[PDB]
């Protein structure tokens, strides 16, 4: 049945699902409902071109997003800027979620930061998977949907920063994970141990050890139907590393062809040295 | 199938033992000391190398005259030769894996083209320790520092593999564990260009169940080892991508036609 052992683990699972919902306004469940239908009130405004993009800015909040680097002739940059701000947003949330992870705050302050430094993007693109389908991605809190095609056609460099994300989202979404799973999986990602510079690695590993244990049970209980989902899920941590690095490559490029474009501080401190 | 995962294991093990000459247990026998007389010829610098030329006569990879005149070039040169040696040992082990032969010819090739690198490094860990690597069927042992001691790009083509070994070996896996682990890497359903992924995954899924059981029985003590091992698969891709990058700069050197073709 259930033993004292598994029980501790299910409680950890529930504690995290609870923090998860409390930290991310736009969950996978909400996003799915928005993407699939079953709705009359949650349908998004679709953007697939400059005009729709134009009427787009109109129906939805596209200026508290585009930092003051406003009216910047090339739309591509405007878009990129929207994306960047939304990432800073995500970092913040993830940071909020992190603190709730049992044991995380009790660590060396420099390490707390190190885990965030590298775990953050791997997480953003994991969660970003939740707002995408092969056709495109949700934006502005779900109120909108930008076509994968619109993005892919943007100015030479820019029109290339989202494809990898889409490539992964398709694979990853095929795992059919739900919000309660992702909450634990994201936890595991934070408590790595192989992050560069980690002063006291051991305590971090004992934490992750319990999380992996929590995820194993969770996946087994939530997805009997799917065998070795646990394994298949972990293997996916490879795709994340590469997506991350490709992006970084891209930031390098932009930091030159566009020396007039600004960068958000928080995103700066993260990137440096990845 | 509680018993099936055990049979797939012994079989893979049995097969692994037959395909690979230098095993973990053995390589371990050497390195350390435990039951050893044969003791390896250490290569820590230039002259210890030279003496190696004719001693271990490891030169299976050097008789290559008029092109055998510049240390850092012949070592890496050699390294590659032993790689190609490993590839054949791997390709052969592949055929032992239940179902491998039954897959589409082109996919068998593809799994191999994109999997041998990751496996070369996993087994290479068996021949390393923080201070060096076992060469020529374990007759020698080339020191770690002498390698960083290599001039130009040649000073960091083994260092990465060394860092990996250190972390990997920390798992204390044996040949029994590795055998199944190797099979998993091969049966990767996400290699580019495949044609029929289902059969592959079906097999990897079966191999994964075997590994999981193997690790629990062989290491009751070590909690979540299965998880930690699968994570290392990530360490590998980084390493294989990176390695492949050094090959780029390496294009800018030494400035036979069949030799290249060979490689
Ligand atoms: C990049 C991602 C960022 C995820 C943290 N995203 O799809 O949200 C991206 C691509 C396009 C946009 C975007 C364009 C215009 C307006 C917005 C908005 O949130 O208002 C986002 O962001
Ligand atoms: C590189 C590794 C790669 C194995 C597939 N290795 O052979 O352990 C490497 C480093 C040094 C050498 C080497 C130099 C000279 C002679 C030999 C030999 O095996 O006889 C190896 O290879």
């Amino acid at each position: 049945q259930l033993n004292p052992e598994s029980a501790d683990l299910r409680a950890l699972a529930k504690h995290l699902y609870d923090s998860y919902i409390k930290s991310f306004p736009l969950t996978k469940a909400k996003a799915r409902a928005i993407l699939t239908g079953k709705t009359t009130d949650k349908s998004p405004f679709v953007i697939y071109d400059m005009n729709s993009l134009m009427m787009g800015e109109d129906k939805i909040k596209f200026k508290h997003i585009t930092p003051l680097q406003e009216q910047s002739k090339e739309v591509a940059i405007r878009i990129f800027q929207g994306c960047q701000f939304r990432s800073v947003e995500a970092v913040q949330e993830i940071t909020e979620y992190a603190k709730s992870i049992p044991g995380f705050v009790n660590l060396d302050l420099n390490d707390q930061v190190t885990l965030l430094k590298y775990g953050v993007h791997e997480i953003i693109y994991t969660m970003l998977a939740s707002l995408m389908n092969k056709d495109g991605v949700l934006i502005s809190e779900g109120q909108g949907f930008m076509t994968r095609e619109f993005l892919k056609s943007l100015r030479k460099p820019f029109g290339d920063f989202m494809e990898p994300k889409f490539e992964f989202a398709v694979k990853f979404n095929a795992l059919e994970l739900d919000d309660s799973d992702l909450a634990i999986f994201i936890a595991v990602i934070i408590l790595s141990g192989d992050r560069p510079g980690l002063l006291n690695v051991k305590p971090i590993e004992d934490i992750q050890d319990n999380l992996l244990q929590a995820l194993e049970l969770q996946l087994k209980l939530n997805h009997p139907e799917s065998s070795q989902l646990f394994a298949k899920l972990l293997q996916k941590m490879t795709d994340l590393r590469q997506i991350v690095t490709e992006h970084v490559q891209l930031l390098q490029v932009i930091k030159k062809t566009e020396t007039d474009m600004s960068l958000h501080p928080l995103l700066q401190e993260i990137y440096k040295d990845l």
